[PDB]
C-alpha cells in the first residue's frame, strides 16, 4: 500500500540527497539526511 | 539541478505522506510530516 511507496520515496530521497550532500555540501543537507533516516525507522512500525 | 529534483521529491512526499495520514491514521505520520515542510524551508536556503 501507501506505506511501501513511501518507504521507497524515502530511499531515493537519501539517495539523491547523498549525491548531492557529496558536492554541493551544505550541512543542512546532511541534517535533513539524518532525518530521512529516522522516517526510516518510524515508517519500520506500522 | 539536485536543489530542483530534490525538491519536488518533498513535495511528492508530502502529498503522498498527506494521502496517507488522511487514512491510515498513524499520528507518526503527521510528525514526518511537519518534518518534510521543514526540509522545503532549509532546501529554500542554497
Amino acid at each position: 500500500d501507501y506505506l511501501r511507496e513511501l518507504y521507497k520515496l524515502e530511499q531515493q530521497a537519501m539517495k539523491l540527497y547523498r549525491e548531492a550532500s557529496e558536492r554541493v555540501g551544505d550541512p543542512v543537507l546532511a541534517k535533513i539526511l539524518e532525518d530521512e533516516e529516522k522516517h526510516i525507522e518510524w515508517l519500520e512500525t506500522i
